[PDB]
């Protein structure tokens, strides 16, 4: 076929998905992650219906700001703000080069955006911010990943796509993989 | 020139080393890391004297078990044991897929091979030990990488080797970028 094991994807040792499901592991301190975001925001609108698009945010990169950035995209989904600050928080920590110093600052960042002090507060130190980062962490182990973007079909599919010809032909490959379980 | 910047090496945002240096950084969780060995054993025979080869242990992978496993790797530094147990660790956990599942269990590794007991507590849980898994843990921060392995030549040139031909255009690759400041 046209996308061959061992060349094309990878088999993860990892149950597949009894749903359907792509999944990005990057971080924000991750610069072709923020070059890669152009082809993410393609690739969602180009699913077939029925499949969900889960980005995962890995705690490694950032030294002790790590763990925190995982929670502040942890926190965007819970505030339903992640179209508006996922783009600036790329934004603040590549192109104005100015990341934030500590978790205060993190804080500031969300607030002047307009997003209310009272509801980050709740939701950054809430139980569904942390159910969700300790997620990211477990499932980025599991799969035995070194390093990010990384965007696993199914669960157990690692797209090796470092062999896709143009942007076409990528879907084509992560659209094939999805069928398959 | 045959090697251009952006294409087959990217300079990183840090220091160049006042002295040549290649630096791997690597885990032994890592997969590709493992088959990378053979490889890593030409290079060093096919540097240029006057080089020193540094190996780095990430503690991203494993989970909990990863700081402890880098604490190992620079133990076997410390007891200069490093040619038989390097490839013992990445045979027990790759191979024979029997990973240490706690810190008892890799110092049972270290002692089913001859390793005296008193001679890798001391290190173990030494100052040398502690001071160079600091130093692997900033060196990879600061380099701002997002995975393994990763090949850093002078401290600043990221080997982006996914374009070399032969193992003989790597050697000339890394050689070449020796000579750079």
């Amino acid at each position: 076929a046209q996308f061959k094991e061992g060349e094309h994807y990878q088999v993860l040792k990892t149950p597949a998905s009894s749903s359907p499901v792509v999944s990005e592991f990057f971080s924000f301190y991750c610069p072709h992650c923020n070059t890669f975001e152009p082809i993410i925001a393609q690739l969602k609108q180009q699913l077939p219906e029925g499949a969900k698009f889960q980005k995962n945010h890995v705690s490694f990169m950032g030294g002790n700001m790590g763990q925190a950035m995982s929670k502040a995209y942890a926190t965007m989904i819970a505030l339903e703000v992640e179209d508006k600050m996922v783009p600036v928080m790329f934004n603040r920590i590549h192109t104005l080069r100015k990341p934030p110093k500590d978790e205060q600052e993190l804080r500031q960042i969300f607030l002047d955006e307009g997003i209310d002090a009272a509801k980050f507060d709740a939701a950054y130190n809430g139980f569904a911010v942390d159910s969700m980062v300790r997620r990211f962490d477990k499932q980025f182990q599991d799969s035995g990943l070194t390093g990010v973007p990384a965007v696993v079909v199914n669960n157990r599919y690692l797209v090796q796509g470092q062999s896709v010809k143009s942007l076409d032909e990528y879907f084509d490959l992560v659209n094939y993989l999805l069928t398959l379980k």
